[PDB]
C-alpha cells in the first residue's frame, strides 16, 4: 500500500563514466527535490545515501539549517518536506532500517533509462505496490547509473522511461517524479 | 498533436513572497533538467524566459559552452537536449516566436499547484492536445509561482497535481517531470 513506499538516492557503488566503481557528490538540489516529491506522494521515507563523510557532512547541516535553524522559520515546506530524508552510508544500511522499521526487507525497483532485459512495466508495477503487503524501496541512480551490483540484488527492474523515445536521458529529479506519479498517481 | 508543444520557464513577470511582481535568477540546473524533460517527450521547443540581462547573459554563455564549446565534446547529450533552448526576454517575445514558426499564436497551459476555479483535468488537456492543430505552450512558474497577469492570458488552467494530497509543492522540475509525461506519455 501506498503508506509504505520509499525511495533512495545511491551515491555509492554508482557507475563512472568509465563504469569503474564510483562515488558521487550529493548535489544540495537533489536533496530538497526529491523531498518534496516524495513529501508530495505521501511516502515513507526518502534515503540519501552516501559513503562520503564530506556529503555526510554537509547534508546534515542543510537538514538541521531547514529542520531545526533559521531555515525552519522562513519555510514551511522546505522543513514539511525534509523531514522524510534520512542519511545512511551503504544501501545495506538502508534495507536494514527499513527491516527495522517494517519488520520485513524490502521489495526493491531498479530504475534506469537503459532497457534490460526481464524487466517490469509501470502498469505491474503499480499492480505490485496496491496488492503487498511488503515495504517497497525504489532506487535512483546519480553518475553514469546504478551499477551491476545493485541490479544483482533487485527484486524489480522497472521498464525505463520512453524506452521507444530517441532520447530518454532523464535527470534523476525528473525521473522521480515520473516514476513516483506513475507508480503512485491521484491515488489517496 | 505531441510534435508541435512547447515548454517555458517564466521569471518574469513572477509572484514574490509578498506576491508583488518580481524577476527570479535562473537557476542553472532547470535549464539543464527541462531541457532533458522536452527531449524525451520530443516537444518542440523549450523556452527560458527572464529579463535580466545577467540571467540572459549567464544563459547564453553555458548555451554554447555545452553546443559549440568543450562541453559539447564531453557529454553528448548535454547537447542534443539543449538545442531545444530558447531564450527570450518576455512571455510576449515568446508568443511571437512560436506564431512565426506556426503561424498561429499557441493554446496557453497554466499549471500551479494552487487549486483555481475554471481549470482542465490532465485527461481533458491531453485530450485537447490530441485533437488540436494548434500549437500548445506549458507555462512553468518560479518563485512563488506564475502571477495574475499571466493566468489571465492563459486559455486553460491545468489543475494542480496532487490537489487531493496535504502537500503538493513540488520543484518545478518534478511538475514539469509530470505534467509532461501526463499529457504525452508513452505515446509516439
Ligand atoms: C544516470 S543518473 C544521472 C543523470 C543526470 N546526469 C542528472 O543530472 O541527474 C539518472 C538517474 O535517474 C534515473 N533515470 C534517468 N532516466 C530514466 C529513465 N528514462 N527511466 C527510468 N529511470 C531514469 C535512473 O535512476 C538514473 O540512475
Ligand atoms: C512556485 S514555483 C517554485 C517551487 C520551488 N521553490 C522550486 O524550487 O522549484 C513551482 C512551479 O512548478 C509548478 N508546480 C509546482 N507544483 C505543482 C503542482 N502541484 N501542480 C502543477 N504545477 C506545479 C508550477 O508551474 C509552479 O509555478
Amino acid at each position: 500500500m501506498l503508506e509504505k513506499v520509499y525511495v533512495a538516492l545511491i551515491h555509492y557503488p554508482i557507475k563512472g563514466k568509465d563504469g569503474s566503481i564510483i562515488s558521487t557528490a550529493v548535489t544540495n538540489l537533489d536533496v530538497h527535490d526529491i523531498a518534496r516529491t516524495a513529501r508530495t506522494y505521501n511516502l515513507k521515507g526518502y534515503y540519501i545515501v552516501t559513503n562520503l563523510r564530506a556529503q555526510q557532512d554537509m547534508v546534515s547541516k542543510m537538514l538541521k539549517f531547514w529542520r531545526e535553524g533559521f531555515g525552519s522559520r522562513y519555510n514551511p515546506s522546505r522543513a514539511e518536506s525534509l523531514k522524510l530524508v534520512k542519511l545512511k552510508s551503504y544501501l545495506e544500511d538502508v534495507l536494514e532500517d527499513i527491516e527495522s522499521v517494517e519488520g520485513e526487507r524490502p521489495l526493491i525497483f531498479f530504475t534506469s533509462a537503459k532497457k534490460r532485459e526481464n524487466d517490469i512495466s509501470f502498469e505491474e508495477g503499480r499492480r505490485i505496490i496496491i496488492e503487498t503487503e511488503k515495504p517497497v524501496l525504489i532506487l535512483l541512480g546519480t553518475g553514469w547509473g546504478l551499477p551491476d551490483e545493485i541490479l544483482e540484488i533487485s527484486d524489480y527492474v522497472l521498464e525505463p522511461i520512453r524506452a521507444q523515445s530517441d532520447f530518454n536521458h532523464l535527470s534523476v529529479r525528473a525521473a522521480a517524479a515520473i516514476i513516483i506519479d506513475r507508480l503512485i498517481g491521484e491515488n489517496y
